[PDB]
């Protein structure tokens, strides 16, 4: 298994992102797949955008602190406002053996919506936007 | 807590948080992931306490996030325990708000809700099974399913 | 003792919230009151609140991280732009033995000012404020 | 630092801090709150120089704040240690802020100030004698008293 | 990355990271300390990969701030290993910014870079031999310098 | 060896601080001192200043979480809209033995450049200056 999708963040769990018992929890994984999603969102959006969904998902390994943290992004369809982004979470190892080994931790699609001042759905603009015409042009293969 | 379609939240209040500034992303906008970290960490409050011990997560359930949050809205988890397997602890959480920064203020809505999956494990972070001779938590959290 | 007051914080002791030490402190536990006080406080005042006061605190008994602390709030007076609110401190033990136990570490009373824009105290409205009648109709029992 | 009454700072400055974005409540403003937890945090410097080793924190007497402060104002705390005991010791600590973000730029006030009393204790929580013998600091801090 | 100049990153990707509200100075902007920590901390995961354990910062060279960075702007820092000695590692750390904030939006530049001198030290942070047989990571790094 | 310049921050060093190891990093210290130098600056240049270089630096001793750190500043040149400050760092020991014992840790001259609100440089005023006066002093002896 290899990584899909362009790199959207490259983190070090640190000690301030464990839960009390000093473990690296899910929910700060989730976190970072939806601010590393959202980039990408962003950019295809040209502005602001929230995130409305996101699917079920499987965490089935863990994280330690000094493990450096990979989120990749691949979008899968763009619709009026909204954009599905699959994320993938790699590990590369620091904390323990086999130190420097790669693993997938999780992956899940957030739907993301394109909003306005108000937060209401905007239109995402379709012309002189090159960030959609790369996506759309992934997508047309995949 | 009870909404305008006369919604009111289920199960027991895990954690009551203010949104704050440090919560946002780049924008300034309270954002899906934070409210996931608070839901996982809330829910597995619940689970600690039934599992006697150390939870990691395993799974969690698909999500919609129905109204937006602002900074110093006052945001709500509760839990109910839905599942008590060997090692596994099935809890649904519902992430509550209670308006401030904007009108109306003081109105409360539910954001959101899913069921998070969690596993009893060592310290190696292999399962272990979850105590049921004497555990009260597990007792209560049992009655509740029976009735819910 | 049973708590008292309306519940405004349940927050998790993590290690962030440590002196260097690693110690729950007396000054957190003390930011958690005043911010949890306010929330209170600016639900009746109809906006901004400073704290202008806090009377004396004795801390009985430890916090350990992993701990869930709960703050609760007792509005004690309205006046024209002050509202003394009494905030209780109570643990739910986590960390150590006996496990599920509950217990009370602090309470004071905090003394708010409604504000305006400008810093500069301002009438509590008393018009179409339930929130006012709800803490007025508490205090006259209690 | 010197206020517009002619007030001045009494004591050794324990923390010179910056009011930064992260310290603010919901709102941005800078509350009792945080205040409160740096004079506790500093105070305990200078408890723990004395105590030889780890204090907590028992008492703190009642505050007055009397001037607000803004993100990006400096925000110093003072102490004096006035009074050791077998294993307490009593920490007055003062405020002290230089402005920054609002004129007049460069004033400096005094926003509260207030006993604290911490004792030495052990590992297990438990309280413990401040060595008397040999201790340089604490001298320091008694000849202070007889002077201040 | 590729600038309008035609300059491309050089070495290995260390950190991609949002500059965040929390990152900024008391006035939201984002600081040279700011990045200076990214730098140190992201040059030092490639150390600690050559290295095989922990290690420590002894130097770094000066450095200037071509261009500013604006909170919600993606930051990258890219490291190449420029000499290994016994116990020493030198990289180069260059900071990559893609623009999120302001237009031109994402156009990509160059801030900055720096050489940082690291060592390898044991517990008591005393130096110790980085080890030279069967290290693939310092092939790798040893390869690319003979290269580049 | 004493001290030199004013005293700008003096700061304990946190678990938050540290990287995921647990080590207080160089980057953490030159932090500090860019903060804490730009108080210096931001005084005399009258407004909002940023960081255009810092001079090579050497960290001749560790720090350990617990310790306190202190920036001290020292204005060397003020041109029309830069402003060289060195930045001197010193601990005093909490962590362990020797406690109480003072050490310096680094120093680097540091060029802030006065800007408007737009990022760009703007001249420093001399007229009704007395930060910039107190500075030039100072530097007429050093
Ligand atoms: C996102 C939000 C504006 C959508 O509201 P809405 O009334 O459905 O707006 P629209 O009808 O215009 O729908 C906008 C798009 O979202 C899609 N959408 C709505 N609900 C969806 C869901 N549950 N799953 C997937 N897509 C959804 C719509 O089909 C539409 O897609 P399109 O424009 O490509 O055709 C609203 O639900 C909201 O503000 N939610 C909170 C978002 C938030 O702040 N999240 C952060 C965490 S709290
Ligand atoms: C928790 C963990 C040890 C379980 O692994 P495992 O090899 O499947 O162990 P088991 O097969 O005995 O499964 C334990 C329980 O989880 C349940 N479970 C396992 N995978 C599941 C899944 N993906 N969805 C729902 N439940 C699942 C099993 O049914 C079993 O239930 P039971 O004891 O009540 O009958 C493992 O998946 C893990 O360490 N993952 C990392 C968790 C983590 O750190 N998450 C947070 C950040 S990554
Ligand atoms: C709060 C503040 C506006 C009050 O200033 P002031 O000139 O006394 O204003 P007022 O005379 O209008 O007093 C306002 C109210 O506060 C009350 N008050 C003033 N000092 C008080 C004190 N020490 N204790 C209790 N109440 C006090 C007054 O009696 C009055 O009450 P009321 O309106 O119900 O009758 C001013 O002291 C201040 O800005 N302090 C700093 C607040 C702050 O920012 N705190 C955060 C931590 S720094
Ligand atoms: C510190 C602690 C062990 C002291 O408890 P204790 O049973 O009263 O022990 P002692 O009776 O020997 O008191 C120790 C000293 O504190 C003083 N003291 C105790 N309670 C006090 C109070 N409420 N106000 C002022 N001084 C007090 C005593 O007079 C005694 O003084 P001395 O040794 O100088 O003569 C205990 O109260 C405690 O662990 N509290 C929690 C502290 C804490 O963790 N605070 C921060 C977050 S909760
Ligand atoms: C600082 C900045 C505005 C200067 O741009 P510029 O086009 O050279 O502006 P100027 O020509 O007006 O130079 C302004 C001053 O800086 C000095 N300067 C410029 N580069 C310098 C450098 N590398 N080292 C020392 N001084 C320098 C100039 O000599 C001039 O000094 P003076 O006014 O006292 O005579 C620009 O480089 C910038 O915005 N850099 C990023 C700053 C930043 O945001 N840093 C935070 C970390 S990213
Ligand atoms: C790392 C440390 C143990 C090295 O100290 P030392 O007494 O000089 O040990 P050594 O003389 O064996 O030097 C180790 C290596 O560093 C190199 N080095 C030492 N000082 C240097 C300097 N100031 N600039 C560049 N390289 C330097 C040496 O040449 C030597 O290289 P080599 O093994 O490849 O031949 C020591 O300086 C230290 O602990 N400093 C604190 C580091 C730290 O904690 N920094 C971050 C926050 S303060
Ligand atoms: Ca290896
Ligand atoms: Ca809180
Ligand atoms: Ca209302
Ligand atoms: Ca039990
Ligand atoms: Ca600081
Ligand atoms: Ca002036
Ligand atoms: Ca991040
Ligand atoms: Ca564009
Ligand atoms: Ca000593």
């Amino acid at each position: 298994r290899q990584s899909k999708g362009v790199l959207l963040l490259r983190t070090l769990a640190m000690p301030s992102d464990t839960n009390a018992n000093g473990d690296i929890f899910g929910g700060w994984i989730m976190s970072q797949m939806d601010m590393g999603g959202a980039i990408l969102a962003k950019e295809i959006a040209h502005g602001r955008v929230v995130t409305v969904a996101v699917e079920s998902m499987n965490f089935i390994k863990p994280i330690s602190v000094g493990d450096v943290v990979c989120c990749y992004g691949q979008c899968l369809k763009v619709g009026r406002s909204s954009i599905k982004i699959k994320v993938e979470v790699w590990v590369k190892k620091v904390a323990s053996e086999p130190i420097g080994e790669r693993y997938c931790v999780t992956d899940a699609v957030f739907t993301f919506v394109a909003v306005d001042n108000n937060g209401r759905s905007r239109t995402i603009p379709r012309e002189n936007n090159q960030e959609l015409e790369k996506a759309l042009a992934l997508i047309s293969e995949q």
